[PDB]
């Protein structure tokens, strides 16, 4: 396969551990590119927090409404939205919103204390049959990215099939599942990783991760004009290239992708 | 509102931070002084974990009747019952009732055994609404009372909402809310606080809490005569004042919610 | 009764701890020798783990046949199975039977994984109303058993129920139930403790445990012929004598259980 040998001499030049998984559900056809090794998600675990929260709204057990009031103790690192309204507190709609679009951590904090803690994501993964995924710790902790740790961690096919069902299955009221849409797609974090290297005229959704160890993430459902989506998981991680390279490595594996493809029609 | 400014002063004479708030299901009116704050609920959480082992035994995984042993090694401190039966244990209903009526701490422990622990207590209060109350660690490392810490912690208005859908609601088969009624009314440690500012005829259960970093708390369900109850969820910490003072903060908010609701009428 | 005075004895032999519980399930009869206190499970979780796995499996939730890769870092101690697949990777099915019929640890924590966890095992076992049995560490930790120590524990009486609510009750469909059994009937690590004691013509399925502390665990379902199943669970801990001698203190509590139940009938 021509794509694996792309992604295999672009892996070498990131000198880290490459992971790729596409998934098209106009067609069926998967693409694995270490699919099926466990990757530090960082950030990206937040498009399946908000989930888990939306299906606890539609369970009656949570309400997007519900204002959620905290301290400045209560804030860490990279809370560009929660860092405002230490007076005025924040919806649960509203933190949702912040974890995803901006990647905002204390609200990520927030919710997951709504949920009950990782264990309670983790749980919630398991009710939906994503037997793969595992949340451990809280913001920032869950970012270290250790090679050879598998806490906090997910594979790409698992992520992609992940998403496939949270936005395209019975899991989520329609409701909940165009929010979860809407949302992914306002992202404003993730112009220099997926969306930089797909075609304009693609609607794009997407959830970024960033963590040590050059760990750098990105994880996005893709609309073609007149096309099924398509599942994109892309993780990369103890790479030595600086951070502007690292987020062109996910654009290039965009570009692969698509071009991969164009081949396939 | 006269009772905010009351209890401002109030707070401000304790030296820490002063939570209360107020349910009133006779009429829907509530109330509340930093309801939405986070506080360290210490014992407080034993009242919601006898309502999960109740919730198990109307789901007849759990029973009553039970028989529970254990080593002398197990007893952490402030047991009062549990280290007098190391010989022949005592069932779950004991446990429960030595846990809420003597704030047996090793009571607590067993009981969040049998429900599998902290991550368990806090799964069921997810289950009835409650996304706010959490509880992380065992007896005695729950009662550190760390400011700034979220572990083991409530806020006023989610601890008197959660208490009013355990003995109001339906959550709880009949009996189940009796007899977790029965052991909050049969209560023996809360003489000197909101028990010692409420009217005499009122007919009360609850809950205490102490922790460090200055914490008392007590959480209640009050009885007026020929009245629905009235949930009261009160929570002092890091003040400054020893604990017999600290005790007369909480009775001195049962004499000042009283009086503002007779007020509220006459 | 005679064979709690030899239960003792042979206790004082083996120097620590011995904890025995027999399940006639063909009159009810029950037994325990110390059947009500805490031990290290190590291993004789596994047949609980499987369970769980199983059950999601008539869930729809989990698949036998879905492929799990791992590397060689992944790998822990005492891992037979599991160190021959770093490069295909195993299903379901097959950590399974690792994980129950050669003891191999790191087919637990696969499938610890694929659970949620050890809380999630515990959540699974609260579920099916064993409000005694606990899994809090990941494999080797959990095999630590240290005394006084209540993480990773069952009781004799718990273990022998479960084991029986689970091979002959409704948790889990036939299907899954025969599963377990099949897994359970081809063990290769118990040929020196329980079946060495049992009678030649009984078909027997167990699950061993070993861990520190001269800790040495064994559970069995045995069917003796034409008889309905017999559930025996028996932990040793804190023992004194070699592992060879610790083996056979498990064959002499099959030697001294049959021939108990040989008076029972006669
Ligand atoms: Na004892």
């Amino acid at each position: 396969a021509a794509l694996s040998e792309q992604l295999a001499e672009l892996e070498k030049r990131s000198g880290g551990r490459l992971g790729v998984a596409v998934l098209d559900t106009a067609t069926g056809r998967r693409f694995g590119y270490r699919g099926d090794e466990r990757f530090p998600m960082c950030s990206t675990f937040k498009a399946l927090l908000a989930a888990a929260v939306l299906a606890r709204v539609d369970q009656g057990k949570e309400n997007l409404d519900r204002r959620i009031t905290y301290g400045k103790e209560d804030l860490v690192d990279y809370s560009p939205v929660t860092e405002k309204h230490v007076g005025d507190g924040m919806t649960v709609a509203e933190l949702c919103e912040a974890a995803i679009t901006y990647s905002d951590n204390t609200a990520a904090n927030l919710l997951l204390e709504a949920l009950g803690g990782p264990a309670a994501l983790t749980a919630f993964l398991r009710s939906i049959g994503d037997n793969v995924t595992r949340l451990d710790r809280w913001e920032p902790e869950l970012n270290t990215a250790a090679p050879g740790d598998p806490r906090d961690t997910t594979t790409p096919a698992a992520m992609a099939a992940t998403l496939r069902t949270l936005l395209l299955g019975d899991v989520l009221s329609p409701a909940s599942r165009q929010q979860l849409v809407d949302w992914l797609i306002a992202n404003k974090t993730g112009d220099k990783r997926l969306r930089a290297g797909l075609p304009a005229d693609d609607r794009v959704g997407d959830k970024t991760g960033t963590g040590e160890h050059g760990t750098t993430n990105d994880i996005a459902v893709v609309w073609p004009p007149n096309h099924a989506p398509i599942f994109l998981a892309v993780y990369l991680t103890e790479s030595q290239v600086d951070a502007d390279a690292r987020d062109a490595v996910i654009a290039e594996v965009a570009r692969l992708v698509v071009a991969a493809w164009v081949h396939h029609h």
